[PDB]
DNA sequence: ATGTATCACTGCG
DNA sequence: TCGCAGTATACA
């Protein structure tokens, strides 16, 4: 939390670094993969180009009572805090001085999981608050696309902090990556407005 | 109403 | 194995 490497360019500012070093990040990931209740069934389904699929990984969120977030046709409400997510929200906020209220989870059981290309703009996303993406398990392949592409591989332990614009000029996505056999739970703090 | 973007898939090179 | 091309409802 000590060596950034800065990613800017015309609308785009990012800084990612490894947080976490190997033992912390592993007894973290061993109690996220206990503790974690992914969703099913209906709040698992996103509507794109007319239709719905399931997510082709697992998704939850948490964060403070009330808030919700949408996208794709679907929205989620938090189920309240558990400690080793307090705990993860709160290192980082440490390192950041940001603040955080809310949490979407992504698992990837393997390389074949995956997140299809995106903005992760939204008005209910506040205003001067930025994102920050934090990874254990397997390393895989995140892909910035400026409707030329920045390819940056998350690492176990890490955290890829994403400021404004980042969000409303370019796309980001997590390609298959049929080489990748192990899981990796990403998690993205945000915060939500009421 | 009526305009606009698409957090996903398959096909194929 | 990867990634470009071409894709009927929301929700604005």
């Amino acid at each position: 939390s000590h060596s950034w490497r800065h990613i800017r360019a015309e609308g785009l500012d990012s800084s990612y670094t490894v947080l976490f070093g190997k033992a912390e990040a592993d007894e973290i990931f061993q109690e996220l993969e206990k503790e974690v209740e992914y969703f099913t069934g209906a709040l698992a389904r996103v509507q794109v180009f007319g239709k719905w699929h399931s997510v082709p990984r697992k998704q939850a969120t948490y964060g403070d009572a009330g808030l919700t977030y949408t996208f794709s046709g679907l929205t989620l409400s938090p189920k309240p805090w558990i400690p080793v997510l307090e705990r993860i929200r709160d290192h980082v906020s440490g390192v950041t001085g940001q603040t955080f209220n809310f949490v979407l989870i992504n698992r990837y059981k393997d390389g074949s999981d995956h997140i299809c290309e995106h903005r992760d703009d939204e008005r209910e996303l506040a205003p001067g608050s930025p994102i920050a993406s934090v990874s254990f398990g397997a390393s895989r392949d995140f892909v910035f696309r400026h409707k030329a592409v920045v390819r940056l591989p998350l690492a176990h332990g890490s955290l890829l902090m994403m400021n404004h614009p980042t969000n409303t000029h370019w796309y980001h996505s997590l390609p298959v990556r049929k080489k990748v056999l192990a899981p990796r739970v990403n998690l993205t703090f945000r915060k939500i407005l009421l």
